[PDB]
């Protein structure tokens, strides 16, 4: 199992080479909150232009599921989430 | 198949599984329903977030390995979540 | 590969010897604004669909079933078999 | 190998994976065109049996649905029908 | 290995998977910035054939949906077209 928590207040760099394994990103949940600002995570992979993963919708979206995989070739990524609330990334290692 | 109802409140420990849907368990509450897990002393992570008339059930992709760790798994609401996937 | 089983609302409904993947659930025809859930037994909820909201749902599933829908409207399986 | 078809409503329309060069992977149902509010639902019939409803898209609420189905040459002739007034696009990709 | 692309509103805009290491799969596209509410609709061509459409976002509603879709070597040039007035962001993985 593999889960972090990606916070607003500030871009946040993640290393997959950390991990004993490849990683698979199959959610993204909405952390607690009462704001009902949408919330967007994005992805750079060293200094290339952010993607954006998914788009949650407090009230009406407030998890969506993916299918993204993160290995050693990933160098830096970098994880930016719009809005107030965090975004909790879940899914298991290969 | 493999299948298992997590209760509100108390967290419930449970320990290859692969979980493919969370559904929202029988009940009046409107309130959300939050499945979290926290590995061993691991601060829990949310899995998915069910809303009561708009979203009873959601896609998942977790797998919980043969050896068998300490998972705990933590719903916030009234209303129980069933885990339903297989195991192969 | 395909397959599809039409689970009516009342009594459950047994299954086949031969491995089937069933990947969706329809909501079936009817007026009903009433929730519809299909349950499974080994009595465990696969899924849960709202007429006018969410009408199919995706799904990743693998001795005794019985089906059992809740609900005024039957529920379609789809999927395909290995 | 990307697949795709346009199923348009009313008159059902038939499908030969025969025609593909492998199996066919569907795994998402997209609305198409047009201003009807009626939802949109498309079942598949293999043989002479009955149709099964594949999924039902909302216009203005789902107007796309992730699917996983498999049709390969086993399937004879495939029947899909659509409901409503709006063609629904199957996309996928052909496993060689 | 990640992969993502950001596809923009009006122009078809041409995607060559030939460039890659190895086989696409695209498994989300995300709604981009902008205040427009009207839907975006992302449809593929592969050479001369006709676009399909390959998912629906709703402004306020469904940002975000999952995709399963491969690109090889094949399609030469998938021409991605966006509706509306806001990007297309398509992510997923590459398979070497």
């Amino acid at each position: 199992f593999w889960g972090l928590e990606v916070k607003p207040g500030k871009p946040q760099a993640y290393n997959p080479k950390n991990e004993q394994g490849k990683i698979h990103v199959t959610q993204a949940t909405l952390g607690t909150g009462l704001s009902k600002e949408k919330s967007v995570i994005q992805c750079s992979i060293g200094d290339k232009a952010p993607i954006a993963l998914c788009s949650l919708l407090p009230n009406k979206i407030e998890c969506c599921p993916l299918n993204l995989e993160f290995d050693d070739d990933d160098e830096p990524v970098e994880f930016t989430v719009t809005g107030d609330r965090s975004i909790h990334l879940s899914g298991f290692l290969e």
